[PDB]
């Protein structure tokens, strides 16, 4: 039976829809531990040895322990399961990607047959399946999502703003049609960057920030305070959730947050 580790738990998660145990899906970063700063302990190297083939996210979210995926099994590919999304930038103009291209509906479905095409090459005879599975986690995607876009493509043109504390919604409002503000755009920083925020804020009147799961929500309550604006509580993005928690799954979790984000622009 062949091993595939997902480099975090949302692509593990999306690893698992598709499988559904024709292979073992692991994952390196697991929830609640952090994808955009982790140390591969020596249990975690056993994963990496037993991996015939290792899922990526790109767009740099590895970049600090890409390191540690050496001396692997003859035949264990890496595969980057954002290929074919335009990357958007952490600057505001050339600058590093932006990582978080999985907060999208469009993307969703990119994840999926990237992930579909990757285990369909590893595991040929169980192509069928993939192929199934695939397209039906596609819709069932589609069928949560859909109805939460629909609704927010109902705000004016003059509201169509995502305003957060980490950048992590750049690809769902390039998905959406939005405008997105925030206050630093990788967790783990910058006065400029809150005072942009700020300004920004009140002079399109935006009425909400939100904060997210893994960072503090000290920041977004001060420029909320600044601005007249309102506190909008705490998204899911980078994680998921613990599994007694509201977003366990990559499904659940854009559904928590999109929702999230829709109850507040109404
Ligand atoms: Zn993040």
């Amino acid at each position: 039976k062949k091993v595939v580790l997902s480099s975090f738990s949302i692509i593990g998660d999306i690893t698992q829809n598709i499988a559904k145990d024709l292979v073992t899906v692991t994952t390196l970063v697991e929830a609640g531990n952090d994808s955009h700063s982790y140390q591969v302990t020596s249990a975690d190297a056993i994963k990496i040895q037993n991996a015939d083939l290792i899922l990526c996210n790109g767009l740099h979210l590895e970049e600090t322990y890409m390191k540690y995926f050496t001396n692997l099994k003859k035949g264990t590919k890496i595969i980057t399961v954002t290929d074919g999304i335009n990357p958007i930038g952490v600057s505001e103009d050339d600058s590093e990607p932006n990582p978080h291209a999985w907060m999208s509906l469009t993307n969703a479905m990119i994840y999926i047959e990237n992930i579909r095409k990757a285990l369909t090459a590893l595991d040929p005879s169980n192509a069928k399946k993939y192929e199934l599975n695939a397209r039906e986690y596609s819709e069932k995607i589609r069928n949560s999502i859909l109805p939460l876009k629909t609704r927010i493509e109902k705000v004016d043109p003059e509201k169509r703003w995502f305003v957060t504390s980490e950048g992590c919604l750049v690809y769902l409002a390039e998905d959406f049609g939005f405008k997105s503000l925030y206050l630093w755009p990788i967790n783990s920083r910058s006065p400029s960057m809150m005072r942009h925020a700020i300004n920004q804020m009140r002079s399109h009147k935006i009425k909400f920030i939100f904060s997210e799961s893994t960072n503090s929500d000290q920041p977004a309550k001060q420029v909320a305070y600044e601005t007249n604006a309102s506190y909008g509580g705490v998204l899911y993005v980078d994680s998921l959730s613990k599994p007694d928690g509201p977003a366990p799954t990559y499904l659940d979790l854009l559904r928590f947050s999109l929702t999230k984000i829709v109850d507040t622009l109404f």
